[PDB]
């Protein structure tokens, strides 16, 4: 039964992490900060169909900014205008969470707010001196819903 | 908990209908199929918010075709594109359901298949002669989604 799926997936939401489901930065559709909104790259980032893409400035793991396919509605690709006007003037929300989050601690964490996508990290105890955040993928509403209504 | 409220929604997707979830027609974002692709009519689409948007032709009941807010992406404004040009090239598919459809069966016949996206229509023996299909709205996956994992 579908039914009997979607229990299933529901109970295993507090043993599953964000870790386990998140779409790691190897495959995080991403963009430069310093991206300039011409035809070619709205182009780029209409024919990719997603509805939130992260802007990172200098590397992947800096991440700096989110920009929503809706912000592009006004924006006239002949201005060339670039990115930083329409991150700076939007300024989403940035949500972040920890690898070992649970997923059902992550569902909570999404239905209230905004955030409907977090990025993903971890804390580097691998110094070296210092320990740092680093940042290992994204993960959305979306990756824990479909595994909680995919089949198995 | 969540996990109680994720398990009696499901439970309750045997009862609730499409018609209970649906969007109606009057709340229905739909786009003429006369449309014209200039830059403002793609504006307001990509402003929409929504993925995909259904086409009529005539009378909003008279839904023709499907558009996805990706096939704007090679789309040039100053082109000012005939939306049918865009339509009848992809052809999406378009599913149809009754109104009486349980939404676990829906759930079912969304995760097979493309269609993620449902119109609903019911049969009219108001006759008044023949009897008819009447469109009575959209209802998508999310739709169902967001009736399993709100909070009750």
């Amino acid at each position: 039964m579908e039914e009997l799926n979607i229990i299933q997936g529901a109970l295993e939401l507090r043993t599953k992490t964000v870790e386990d489901v998140m779409t790691p930065l190897r495959d995080c559709f991403m963009i430069t900060g310093e991206a300039i909104l011409d035809f070619n790259t709205m182009s780029e980032i209409m024919e990719s169909g997603y509805t939130r893409i992260p802007v990172f400035e200098g590397e992947r793991s800096n991440i700096v900014d989110l920009l929503f396919v809706k912000d592009l509605a006004f924006v006239d690709p002949d201005d060339c205008t670039p990115l930083k006007t329409i991150t700076k003037f939007y300024n989403h929300p940035l949500h972040f969470v920890f690898n070992d989050t649970k997923l059902d601690a992550m569902l909570e964490e999404f239905k209230k707010g905004k955030s409907h996508l977090a990025i993903v990290q971890r804390v580097n105890n691998e110094g070296e001196g210092d320990p740092f955040y680093e940042v290992l993928g994204i993960v959305t509403l979306e990756d824990v819903i479909e595994e909680i209504i995919k089949s198995e």
